[PDB]
């Protein structure tokens, strides 16, 4: 139905932080993206995306909310704290057609960190 996701310097997850990290959801499912705190936004990670879905990127401080239609991996990141490890996952659907793009994407390391730790949520 509707999913909602807090943008957090620090969080219970860490610093620079998606929270929930990881988001199952399916089609016609919304992400009501929230600035809890200032300073982020939410990016398309495009080698995480499912073929048919549009890119976006949010205005900094700022609401955002994305619709779910197509099944399998949406990545997410905020841009200026990508290199932070801030990344967000959300699976649409039974095993997502780019599940080993999702693991390989190359990616700043701490953002790896985490989408590998979203990744281990999947199902
Ligand atoms: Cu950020």
């Amino acid at each position: 139905a509707t999913h909602e996701v807090h943008m957090l310097n620090k969080g219970e997850s860490g610093a620079m932080v998606f929270e929930p990290a990881f988001v199952r959801a399916e089609p016609g499912d919304v992400i009501n993206f929230v600035p809890t705190d200032k300073s982020h936004n939410v990016e398309a990670i495009k080698e995480i995306l499912p073929e048919g879905v549009e890119s976006f990127k949010s205005k900094i401080n700022e609401s955002y909310t994305l619709t779910v239609t197509e099944p399998g991996l949406y990545g997410v990141k905020c841009t200026p704290h990508f290199g932070m490890g801030m990344v967000g996952l959300v699976q649409v659907g039974d095993a997502p057609e780019n599940l080993d793009a999702a693991k390989t994407a190359k990616m700043p390391a701490k953002a790896r960190e985490r989408m590998d730790a979203e990744l281990a949520q999947v199902n």
